C-alpha cells in the first residue's frame, strides 16, 4: 500500500498531462508532454521512483503496459509494472474526478501563467496542499514514515 | 530546518544541472536545463514546492536572489526566499562534495542512456536511495512525518 502509484493521462489544450497518483493519499506528480509514448512514460517514472518509494505502478493504459521501454524503466528503477485493469470499479470513478478537479485547478489559474507547463505545476501545488483536515502532501509522507518504522 | 533548501548549480557536457538539496537529510531534485534563467529557476522552484513543503530556499547565487521572476515563484509557492552566504563554512565544502559525488554517478551511469538529463535522473534516484544505515529518501520522510506530528 505505501508503495504503491496509479499512472493517469488527460488531455487539454491538444497537450497531454501525464499524471501519477499515491493511490493511499491522493497525492499526485504530473507534467505535460507533447504525446505520451512509451520513452516520455519511462522518463516520467523515473523521475517519479528517485523522489519517492514506488514498488508497484499500475500503468494507464496497454500501450504503456506493452511498452518495452517502460519495462525497461520500471527494470532499472526496481519497480512492479502492474495493469490498471478496475476490478474495483470505484477506481475508474476516482480517475475521472480527479481529472474533473485538475483541470478545475488549471482553468483557476490559467490566466496566470503563459505555459500550460506552468499552469499544471501550479494545479499539483494546490492539490497537494488542500486541507480535505490533512493535505494529501500530509498524508502521504505520515504514510511512508510509518512503513519505514 | 525540515522546511529548509538549498540551490546549487552545476555544470557538465555544457549543460546545467540545477539542484535542491534538503538540508536536514541530504535528499535531492535535480534538472538538467539549458542555462540557469531566473524563469528556469522559478519553474524548478514551482515544481519542488509543490511536491514537498518548502519554508526556505537558500539561493545558489545572487542573480538568483535578485530575479523578479524567482521572487515571484517564491511568493506563489510561500516560499521565503534567502541568500546562500555560507555563514558556516562547512556548507561550501558540502555542496562541492555533493557536486563531485553527483558527477561521479552521472559517469557510472552515462553509457546508459543517451541523453543527459536521463543519466542524471538516474543519478538523482542513486543518490537518494544509497544507504549510509538510512537513505537520504528515509531521512527526509522521517523528518518531516516527525515535524507534523
Ligand atoms: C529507447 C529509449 C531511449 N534510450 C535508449 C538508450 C540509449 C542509449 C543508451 C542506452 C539506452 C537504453 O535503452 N538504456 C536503458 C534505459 C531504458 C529506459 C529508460 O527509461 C528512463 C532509461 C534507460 C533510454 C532513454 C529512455 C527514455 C528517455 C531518454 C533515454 C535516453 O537515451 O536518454 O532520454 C530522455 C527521454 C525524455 C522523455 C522523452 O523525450 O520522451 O526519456
Ligand atoms: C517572466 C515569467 C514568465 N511568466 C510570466 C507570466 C505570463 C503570463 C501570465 C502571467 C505571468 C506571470 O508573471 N505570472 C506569475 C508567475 C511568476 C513566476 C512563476 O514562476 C513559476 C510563475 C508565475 C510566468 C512563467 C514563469 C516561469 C515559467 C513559465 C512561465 C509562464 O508564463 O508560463 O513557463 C514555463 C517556464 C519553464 C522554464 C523555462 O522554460 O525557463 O517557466
Amino acid at each position: 500500500s505505501p508503495g504503491i502509484w496509479q499512472l493517469d493521462c488527460t488531455h487539454l489544450e491538444g497537450k497531454v498531462i501525464l499524471v501519477a497518483v499515491h493511490v493511499a493519499s491522493g497525492y499526485i506528480e504530473a507534467e505535460v508532454i507533447p504525446a505520451e509514448t512509451g520513452q516520455e512514460t519511462a522518463y516520467f517514472l523515473l523521475k517519479l521512483a528517485g523522489r519517492w518509494p514506488v514498488k508497484t505502478v499500475h500503468t494507464d493504459n496497454g500501450s504503456n503496459f506493452t511498452s518495452t521501454t517502460v519495462k525497461a524503466a520500471c527494470w532499472w528503477a526496481g519497480i512492479k509494472q502492474e495493469d490498471g485493469i478496475p476490478y474495483n470499479p470505484q477506481s475508474q470513478g476516482v480517475i475521472e474526478s480527479m481529472n474533473k478537479e485538475l483541470k478545475k485547478i488549471i482553468g483557476q489559474v490559467r490566466d496566470q501563467a503563459e505555459h500550460l507547463k506552468t499552469a499544471v505545476q501550479m494545479a499539483v501545488f494546490i492539490h497537494n496542499h488542500k486541507r480535505k483536515g490533512y493535505s494529501a502532501g500530509e498524508r502521504i509522507v505520515d504514510i511512508i514514515a510509518t512503513d519505514i518504522q
